[PDB]
This record gives C-alpha cells, structure tokens and sequence, in this order.
C-alpha cells in the first residue's frame, strides 16, 4: 500500500521507519513514469519500506519544506531524517540500491 | 539557431514554414532532457527546420492557448497550423521522423 500524502499528512506519513517519498505531478507528464517503478518496489520491499507519494500540483507547500526544486525528486527517510536524495527518473534497480543502504544486510539468529 | 520564445512572441515565431516547438520547464526534469536533442536536430536540419522553445514556468499563457496539459509536449507546425503533437519524452530519431513527414 503506497500512501497518497497531502501537505497536512506528509510529516506524519514520513516520520517513522524507512520511507521512500515521491514528489511528482500530473503536469510533469514524465514524473508519472516513477509510478510503476514504485509498484514493483512495493511488491519486492513492502514489508520493510513505506512508499509515500505527494502530488505537488495539489499539495503546493511540501516541496519547499524539503528543498525540492524540480520533479520528480525521491527521498529516502529514516525515522524522519532525509538520508538519500534522488533527482530525476531512476529505474527500480537504482532505487532498490538507495533504499538498501538503509536496511539491514544481516539478520542474526542467536 | 533555436529560438527562445515568450508568451508575446510565440505565435509569431511559429507562424511560418516548418517549426518544431518545445514546451518545457526547469521545474520538470524530464522536460530538460529534450534540450540536447534539439541541439542535435538543429545541427542536422537547421536550414529546413525552425526550433522554438518555450519555458512554460515563465510563460504560462501559451500552454493554455495550445492545449498543452503536461510537459514536455512538442508540436510540429506547418505555416502556423499544428500538424503533429508529441506528448512526453521522444528520442531524436522519433522527432526527426515527425518533422520529415512535413518537409517538401
């Protein structure tokens, strides 16, 4: 379940755990190309990664609060802190690489 | 030899001969990808093709007048009539083909 955020909800939605946030807009015909990517990533990683989308056409205030100057821009957040920035289109493999830098490599069994 | 249009000059700049017009904005990263393509097109066929760019963030009137609803959008015009519309990114070869349908 990819979440649709609003200016009002963005903070809460992104504040906890590992989160990939997608700043996009219908007007940037392009930035839509990310949407199927997010679906594949949600299929593969959804247990460990919360995906949040925010349509910056409808939600005009969030971009400025995160220094988003062009769309699309994706962010990786851990516990509400931005830990990666990805400007422009990137394929599933590139975004998987970024997120994985912030997830456990090992799971120790005691 | 690409022309940067404004809302005021757009209709006049695209009114004659074969024209490729690019609707883009710095705010849209995919729209910027069109630029090197246009430079290559100009190098290849600049004597037969006029290329006009319009930054819709600084010139928002023109997008409405041409029914542009997302960016980028490219138009081919012949003597001021829109004869092809291309929504989204397309590579040089695809745009070259669109224009070539309107030469001669």
């Amino acid at each position: 379940a990819i979440v649709k955020a609003t200016d009002q909800s963005f903070s809460a939605e992104t504040s906890e755990g590992v989160v990939l946030a997608d700043f996009w807009a219908p007007w940037c015909g392009p930035s839509k190309m990310i949407a199927p990517v997010l679906e594949e990533l949600d299929q593969e990683m959804g247990d460990k990664l919360k995906i949040v989308k925010i349509d910056v056409d409808e939600n005009q205030e969030t971009a400025g609060k995160y220094g988003v100057m062009s769309i699309p821009t994706l962010l990786v957040l851990k516990d509400g802190e931005v830990v990666e920035t990805s400007v422009g289109f990137k394929p599933k493999e590139a975004l998987q690489e970024l997120v994985n830098k912030h997830l456990l490599e090992h799971h120790h069994h005691h």
